[PDB]
């Protein structure tokens, strides 16, 4: 986390779907996810959490409720949210908003509400 890179294989997206926008949002989305969790687990975790970042995947281990994961490297275009147990959520991109259920629920919404009621359920 400090270096930089680039990947421009000719303006082949300008004629088709907004590929650049997809890599920009998805890149910032996953990055911001592991960035916030990393700072929260390092600044004030709880027991011994672990934030891992993979190419198109955001692993987040939580030694209290389980392990949360969020990737977007499907055979098409979606964000899989691996629950703290073993339940990936296939979220679809919505004009810049990943929601599941043909437009019903949101990722950060289910993850924030789930983790909130999962960690607060006791505290």
């Amino acid at each position: 986390m400090e270096s930089s890179t680039d990947g421009q294989v000719v303006p082949q997206e300008v004629l088709n779907l907004p590929l650049e926008k997809y890599h920009e949002e998805a890149d910032d989305y996953l990055d911001h996810l592991l960035d916030s969790l990393e700072e929260l687990s390092e600044a004030h975790p709880d027991c011994i959490p672990d934030v891992e970042l993979s190419h198109g995947v955001m692993t987040l281990e939580i030694p209290a409720f389980g392990t949360y994961v969020i990737n977007k490297q499907p055979p098409n275009k979606q964000i899989w949210l691996a629950s703290p147990l073993s339940g990936p959520n296939r979220f679809d991109l919505l004009n810049g908003e990943w929601v599941s259920l043909r437009n019903g629920t949101k990722l950060t919404d289910i993850l924030t509400e789930e983790v909130e009621k999962a960690i607060s359920k006791s505290q």
